[PDB]
């Protein structure tokens, strides 16, 4: 089992890639702060104000605009960004799961929909709404 | 098995309620509009304009608490709860079968994403594009 999201964000790729790997961007709508860039092969401290939480993951492969991968709890992730007619498709993929687990699947899948519709809303109105935690 | 979905949104019980059950209200971020308000006992005709294209019966309403309808073989119920903050929504899909997983992940994500646009539009008056759900 493999946990694929797709979210419309309606400006350009460009502009959402920046939305993650931007540590002054990231706090709207995801992790409170970043302790830099996000870059293919650099280990990244993410900060939650909130639950005062902190966790260190190393960036896999990076390709510019279009990709950000790595892994948490031993599952592989990545975040693709496609170019769409009213702006860009972010698509999230959490992979390795079991249906032994449903409740873990639907936690999972409930915390990348709230991610990526915090994202949404921070992009194309620069509010926000409660930035998510998923991992 | 039910599909639970709890969401804080920062506004009043009663805002919320009026949210979904007032007709110019739910295009902020679930239905286009409604026939007529939400009311116990009454059949609404719910239109969803990005299709063009629903008939709900609404079985109860406890007013700024709870309101319960049955879509298709799944019923279903919005509960609102107050909060240090504002409210609590928790929706219900009930009777889902532990076999079409693909089932069960796309209607959470469904109630995921309208507790997210309800949220937006009441606490910042601002909307994203409404999805259909049912």
């Amino acid at each position: 089992m493999d946990i694929i999201t797709k979210m419309q964000v309606d400006v350009p790729r460009e502009t959402v890639f920046e939305a993650f790997v931007d540590p002054e961007k990231i706090g709207g709508f995801w992790f409170s702060s970043s302790s830099e860039r996000w870059e293919q092969g650099k280990t990244i401290t993410l900060r939650y104000e909130e639950y005062d939480a902190e966790l260190n993951i190393n960036i896999e492969r990076v390709e510019d605009n279009q990709l950000i991968a790595f892994t948490w709890g031993a599952h592989p992730i990545t975040i693709q960004f496609e170019e769409s007619e009213a702006g860009t498709v972010v698509t999230t993929t959490e992979k390795d799961f079991d249906t032994q687990d449903v409740k873990q699947l639907l936690g999972q899948k409930e915390g990348w929909v709230y991610m990526l519709s915090c994202l949404k809303v921070y992009l194309e109105h620069g509010v926000t709404i409660r930035a998510a935690i998923l991992l």
